[PDB]
């Protein structure tokens, strides 16, 4: 039985002030560098254990021993995502019911139906960049978020956010971002009922009311029109859980839509932003990915089958997820008493955090070159040890949107590589901005058209 280490404490605040920082995930990664594969993290009324080694995480991913926990962050997000799929406990009736209903909407097979709508938005991105003047540049995360937001809006419920027509965010997005910020900022308030925060609470409720009212009207409008657009909303309005025989109710449908829009916003655009960052920093890798794009994407717009054939582009995306997974942690609890790694006894109910970026830097798995960007690591999934690579979570609670995100990202990155040469014209210094997701803040490039038509 080993005692686990613990980072520095602040008296009765315990470790909580360590997360009173602009970049808490990177702070936790530095703590893991100092303390090793496991450390205890205490706050007032809270104890968790951060895991960073594949040795321990492979045990944490044993679904017979550990189930998904709502982290404090997810408990705060649940105030506006409700019992949608990502903020539900596994034992809540609406988790399994929504899971069974929505799985066919998110499969590779469903991607064939979404493909034309994804192409629609990808073409708008390419056309924007074709239309820039000589020495203008691209604001990468900003344009990637325009693309991913528009793609989930259109595939999700046939709604055009028209992000490439505007600078100012959509009213839904304004309230979503401000609610997420309040949820993230609240992971520090010792006296949340202090009259000091009444304005934060008032604003938080107005933002929740904005999201609910707007989504509820999208649902009511679709029901009033009878239109059967083949999108996630139609699937939720018509689908029935094979187990209970029941459909989702309108309240839970709204929670799912809010959940999908958040997932498809900066969490997914972050992947594209980091991938393009690593490509311009590794010109030989960019060259190889651009050679694949040219060879495969032989038609004016890509087909579904062509996207599946962008194997090296897919490897680029997985290697970007290895280094900077954009949903950087998930939480587990012990279903029963158990011992972790032969060394750390856990009681039923004890909580674990999986620190994904640090897992993905385990040199016993990847070798000494863990910081290098080498997509070839992903040539063969059977050569990767179990539970070494977890950017989409674990088990039945893994990301339902994984195929959607990777199809979207592979399509757009392929088209980017086909149509432009890229310049890191500022020699950009990576600065990772943290919300509940991760983003290369201020990442800019110049894109020179190869003058290949879309017609
Ligand atoms: C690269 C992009 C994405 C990444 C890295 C990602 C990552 C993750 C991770 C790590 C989890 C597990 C969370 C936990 O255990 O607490 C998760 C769950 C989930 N994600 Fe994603 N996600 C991505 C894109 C998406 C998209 C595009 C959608 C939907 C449009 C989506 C919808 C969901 C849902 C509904 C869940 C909860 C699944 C369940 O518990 O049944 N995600 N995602
Ligand atoms: O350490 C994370 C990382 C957040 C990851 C969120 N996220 C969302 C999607 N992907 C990842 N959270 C913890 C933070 C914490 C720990 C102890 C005490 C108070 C607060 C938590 O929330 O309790």
């Amino acid at each position: 039985i080993k005692e686990m280490p613990q980072p520095k404490t602040f008296g009765e605040l315990k470790n909580l002030p360590l997360l009173n920082t602009d970049k808490p995930v990177q702070a936790l990664m530095k703590i893991a560098d100092e303390l090793g594969e496991i450390f205890k993290f205490e706050a007032p009324g809270r104890v968790t254990r951060y895991l960073s080694s594949q040795r321990l995480i492979k045990e944490a991913c044993d679904e017979s021993r550990f189930d998904k926990n709502l982290s404090q962050a997810l408990k705060f997000v649940r105030d506006f995502c409700g019992d949608g799929l990502a903020t539900s406990w596994t034992h809540e009736k609406n988790w399994k019911k929504a899971h069974n209903i929505l799985l066919p909407s998110f499969s590779q097979q469903a991607m064939k139906g979404y493909h034309a709508m994804m192409v629609d938005i990808a073409v708008q991105l390419v056309q924007k960049w074709e239309r820039l003047n000589a020495d203008e540049h691209i604001e990468v995360p900003e344009d990637m978020t325009r693309l991913t937001l528009d793609t989930i809006g259109l595939c999700g419920f046939n709604y055009r956010f028209n992000s490439f027509y505007r600078d100012q965010p959509h009213p839904f997005i304004t309230s979503m971002v401000r609610a997420m910020d309040e949820a993230m900022n609240k992971l520090q308030r010792a006296n949340p009922d202090d009259p000091a925060y009444d304005e934060n609470k008032r604003q938080f409720q107005e933002d929740i009311k904005v999201m609910n009212d707007l989504v509820d009207k999208i649902i009511a409008d679709r029901k009033a029109s009878g239109e059967q657009s083949d999108d996630l909303l139609t699937h939720m309005l018509n689908g029935k859980d094979p187990e209970t025989g029941e459909p989702l109710d309108d309240e839970n449908i709204r929670y799912q839509i809010i959940t999908f829009l958040i997932a498809g916003h900066e969490v997914t655009s972050g992947l594209l932003s980091f991938a393009l960052y690593f490509l311009v920093k590794n010109p030989h890798v960019l060259q190889k990915a651009a050679e694949e794009a040219a060879r495969v994407l032989v038609d004016p717009v890509p087909s579904y089958k062509q996207v599946k054939q962008l194997k090296y582009v897919g490897m680029v995306l997985n290697e970007a997820l290895r280094l900077w997974p954009t949903a950087p942690a998930f939480s587990l609890y012990a279903k029963e008493d158990t011992v972790l790694g032969g060394e750390y006894p856990l009681e039923k109910g004890d909580e674990l955090m999986v620190l994904i970026p640090q897992l993905h830097r385990d040199k016993t798995i990847w070798g000494d070159d863990v910081e290098e960007f080498r997509p070839e690591r992903f040539e063969n999934p059977s050569a990767i040890p179990q539970h070494a690579f977890k950017p989409f979570g674990n088990g039945q609670r893994a990301c339902i949107g994984q195929q959607f995100a990777l199809h979207e990202a592979t399509l757009v990155l392929g088209m980017m590589l086909k149509h432009f040469d890229f310049e890191d014209h500022t020699n950009y210094e990576l600065d990772i901005k943290e919300t509940l997701t991760l983003k290369p803040e201020g990442f800019v490039v110049k894109a020179k058209s190869k003058k290949i038509p879309l017609l």
